[PDB]
């Protein structure tokens, strides 16, 4: 049923500054990095384990939605993976039925990070829309990934 398109991208930063700011304090950070898209972002219930509950506010009048809520649904340390399924809002609104994020970081160096993009989707249409499909939805996340880079660098 769910299709998965993959992606990867190199980051001029470190493992732990990019986990830390993906993680424990993506509720802060997020915009921060994104100023012009997100409001703000809070902590809806629980310790950013699996079940753990977001809401990315966003700045209306650029996209078709003015938020999405998030669940956490994987959370690994030691391999430093972090996944969030919308639950509402989001693409959820603009042509899909499911949709999941999964970043794993991976030190290349001291200061470059490989960073894999897992994205799980599926829509109800024969067709998928446009504007959903992975190819364009990941153009997305690499901009806030650059962007990440660019704050943690300054
Ligand atoms: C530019 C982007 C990329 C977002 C959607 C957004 O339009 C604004 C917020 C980004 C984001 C930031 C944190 C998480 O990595 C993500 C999956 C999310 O919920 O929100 C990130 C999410 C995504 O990568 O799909």
């Amino acid at each position: 049923m769910i299709k998965e398109f993959n992606t990867q991208t190199t980051l001029n930063v470190g493992l732990e500054a990019l986990w830390a700011a993906q993680s424990k304090d993506i509720t802060l950070v997020v915009p921060k990095v994104l100023p012009n898209i997100v409001k703000d972002v809070q902590v809806i219930e629980g310790d950013g384990g699996v079940g753990t509950k977001l809401i990315f506010n966003f700045l209306p009048g650029i996209a078709p939605v003015n938020y999405q809520r998030e669940v956490i649904t994987e959370y690994d340390e030691l391999s430093h993976t972090i996944g969030l399924q919308v639950v509402e809002g989001g693409y959820l609104n603009q042509g899909l039925s499911y949709y999941k994020t999964t970043f794993q970081f991976s030190a290349i160096s001291e200061n470059k990070t490989l960073v894999n993009v897992k994205i799980s989707y599926d829509h109800e249409s024969e067709l998928i829309e446009e504007k959903v499909k992975p190819t364009k939805t990941s153009e997305s996340t690499l901009f806030y990934l650059g962007q990440l880079e660019k704050f943690l660098l300054n």
